[PDB]
């Protein structure tokens, strides 16, 4: 099963909660074609 990504939490940069966004979306295709 996809590992799901962690939340940058506390100091989060909009880079890095781009990249989780991405990272999030590709959770949700990787669950969903799983």
């Amino acid at each position: 099963p996809p590992k799901k990504p962690k939340k940058p939490g506390x100091g989060a940069t909009p880079e890095k909660l781009a990249a989780y966004e991405k990272e999030l979306a590709a959770y949700e295709k990787e669950l969903a074609a799983y």
